[PDB]
């Protein structure tokens, strides 16, 4: 199957998301073992950010790996599976408030563009902002 890392690499439009996770040096994390929830941002959600905004989450290192930290769930959570209001442990600390409409999956208030993809390690819910 591949573990989180490579069903990133394998879609040409997560680009901006892996060099990110490179730079945070989250690579291994996210291809070696374990169980995580996934909330990818598209190239368009990264596109979709506003210029000095932009340059505060990607102009520092130490943004970067806070944010990208927090998009990655604790526990492994597909569409069936969310019964009520889910919060998530995510590796920064902060919860993730998950939860379930017309079979559209949501994170923070915004739409998964396509709910739970597997990995051998986890599972990623493709979104189109960044949290």
């Amino acid at each position: 199957m591949g573990t989180v890392m490579d069903v990133l690499k394998g879609d040409n439009r997560f680009s901006m998301l892996v060099a990110a996770i490179q730079s945070a040096g989250l690579t291994e994390t996210l291809n070696r073992e374990g169980v995580y929830t996934v909330f990818a941002p598209t190239n368009e959600a990264f596109r979709a950010l506003p210029p000095r905004e932009r340059s505060r989450l990607l102009g520092d290192a130490k943004e970067l790996a806070n944010i990208l930290k927090y998009h990655i769930g604790d526990e492994i959570l597909v569409s069936g599976g969310i019964g009520a209001l889910v919060r998530l442990k995510s590796l920064q600390g902060d919860k993730l408030e998950v939860s379930l409409k017309n079979n559209v999956v949501s994170v923070n208030k915004e739409p998964v563009a396509e709910p739970d993809i597997m990995a051998t390690n986890g599972v990623v819910h493709v979104i189109t902002n960044v949290l």
